[PDB]
């Protein structure tokens, strides 16, 4: 029993992380294969961030100007491209630590675990979830540019996040390994705001079946709804509406109890409309949207 | 910017789990050096549970009746103790991914990462704190006993935990790795209860700084206190007294922000005495108290 934030385990990420620096800028880079990836503004000063051109700034590059660093040990670049907002340096030697991995481009409201490192080196591991506006809520210093995030299937890492920016309200936007930013987020020190954050609301409902699942069912109702009805309350209450797919990825943990999906939402209803009345859910005073109903079914099942 | 509830890397442990099977019983085991650590209830069906007598049930145990397994491959035990409440078996083979590591006991307070396995595979990572009543709040399974706590000091790891029990009221209860139970817990299905889950009032004023350093303000009154004020106040409210040595620990975060520990004290005072009123920290409806100052430290400088 007990419902924790959980992390995937980092070691196969860990064993992945180098240093790159490029003249007096020292960021994170991943090493799979005999390719290093890191952002592109790995070439820029501070000054450059303001309005780079980045076309212009890497014609002054050579691959000797790419310093990568895997623990003590220097890496010889052979070669580097920009693919979108990422550089890939090719190194000569493939990281014998490679695991099985994948890029994939994670939707909104999908979790993952971010590794964070300075200077090549992990310093902490930590769960998010892609806010519905492609930012995420991490824990980012300067030099975490390059950390990564991550989900595991048993011994396949897909990585699906890639630390560049953190915004002026202090959020964070980054990419996924192709080097396309999640949402309109650019790597530039400009003008870019966030859209409304809005709750995740099948996470929610995962979460309240955790909930139910470790024994805290205060909250479960006499009512029902229908999804119209519910959606009336999200919308007034910055959630996210909740289609006919999001009822169908919740009905293993709807089985698992026997509380209708529907059921589970007119408890959210009240939740929202009443409040928690000082009462809390799984050591939480708000409603929980950073797990997803697979989160729920891997953590209550005991996934390795 | 931002604050996580955030783990430290999990690799160096993870290469020290192993799965332990004595009979019809697995659970996990730590594999450090030619000794591989688990709690003595491997021996137990859940029928022994009830009444154990351990030394009784030992003395049917030979090393072939330990089934030590890591990843794929069999490790050969040459010896058994038992040691408290944890068995140390002997095997011909030290752990060759075996880090720099240290058993340490903690105080109530401390917080440590937890890796949750199962068949000695890890599932995920988070971060837990010894109560003031000796329990931890956990996410265990069947199958998770043996799982460790720890913490990490750049390349050293302390194990700190090993996870015995589950408690009727679904807290978790285990030892050091010396095998003594934190608190008043015995591994024996029976009627044990835990004290008061009182909040550790020197982590809450961590986390406060820790709002504070990444613009979190709204809660900064014209206030200040005395100890002996304060913890009028908390005595009230189910914290733990706050000692002259929790001040002087508070020092740093003081001296970086420039508010002294008693107007964060009194800040904390009216949070109490006023209720949140709907408001957030940190992301958070009630006050945080698993980050420890010397974690607010870590995380807001980022040591690797
Ligand atoms: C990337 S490569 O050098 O073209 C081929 C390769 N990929 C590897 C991954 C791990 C170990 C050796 C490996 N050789
Ligand atoms: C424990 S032992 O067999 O007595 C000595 C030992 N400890 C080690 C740790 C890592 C690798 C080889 C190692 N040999």
């Amino acid at each position: 029993s007990g419902f924790r934030k959980m992390a995937f385990p980092s070691g196969k990420v860990e064993g992945c992380m180098v240093q790159v620096t490029c003249g007096t800028t020292t960021l994170n880079g991943l090493w799979l294969d005999d390719v290093v990836y890191c952002p592109r503004h790995v070439i820029c000063t501070s000054e450059d961030m303001l309005n780079p051109n980045y076309e212009d700034l890497l014609i002054r590059k050579s691959n000797h100007n790419f310093l990568v660093q895997a623990g003590n040990v220097q890496l010889r670049v052979i070669g580097h491209s920009m693919q979108n907002c990422v550089l890939k340096l090719k190194v000569d030697t493939a990281n014998p630590k490679t695991p099985k991995y994948k890029f994939v481009r994670i939707q909104p409201g999908q979790t993952f675990s971010v590794l964070a490192c300075y200077n090549g080196s992990p310093s902490g591991v930590y769960q998010c979830a892609m806010r519905p506006n492609f930012t995420i809520k991490g824990s980012f210093l300067n030099g975490s540019c390059g950390s990564v995030g991550f989900n595991i299937d048993y011994d396949c890492v897909s990585f699906c996040y890639m630390h560049h920016m953190e915004l002026p309200t202090g959020v964070h936007a980054g990419t996924d390994l192709e080097g396309n930013f999640y949402g309109p987020f650019v790597d530039r020190q400009t003008a870019q705001a966030a859209g409304t954050d809005t709750t995740i609301t099948v996470n929610v409902l995962a979460w309240l079946y955790a909930a139910v699942i470790n024994g805290d069912r205060w909250f479960l109702n006499r009512f029902t709804t229908t999804l119209n009805d519910f959606n009336l309350v999200a919308m007034k209450y910055n959630y996210e509406p909740l289609t006919q797919d999001h009822v169908d990825i919740l009905g293993p943990l709807s089985a698992q109890t026997g509380i209708a999906v529907l059921d589970m939402c007119a408890s959210l209803k009240e939740l929202l409309q009443n409040g928690m009345n000082g009462r809390t859910i799984l050591g939480s005073a708000l409603l929980e949207d950073e797990f997803t109903p697979f989160d729920v079914v891997r953590q209550c099942s005991g996934v390795t």
